């Protein structure tokens, strides 16, 4: 019933920032909330950003916090990431998705992420 789409996802060249944007629509208003992730080949799924749903903060990993951007449309229900200073290790499928009760089982369609340096 849940999906999560992204826009302006894809190339960019090493310090070039990016701005990601996923929007979300079905029925959540419990303890949901929206983060970006990504993932590798070969290797598992990790997250990056995500934020909650009440009024306490957002959640950065210790892989590009400092450098990567978060906030929200604070109008609907949509989600903004400005990857800046980026690297070649940031280069991969960058998937939005969702919690429920301090999970995360919501994915989204995915934006693969070219850099380089």
């Amino acid at each position: 019933q849940v999906q999560l789409q992204e826009s302006g996802g894809g190339l960019v060249q090493a310090g070039g920032s990016l701005r990601l944007s996923c929007a979300a629509s079905g029925r959540t208003g419990s303890t949901y909330d929206m983060g970006w992730f990504r993932q590798a080949p070969g290797k598992e799924r990790e997250s990056v950003a995500a934020i909650n749903w009440d009024s306490a903060r957002t959640y950065y990993a210790s892989s590009v916090r400092g450098r990567f951007t978060i906030s929200r449309d604070n109008a609907k229900k949509t989600v903004y990431l400005q990857m800046n200073s980026l690297k070649p290790e940031d280069t991969a499928v960058y998937t939005c998705g969702a919690g429920e009760g301090g999970t995360w089982d919501s994915w989204g369609q995915g934006t693969q992420v070219t850099v380089s340096s």
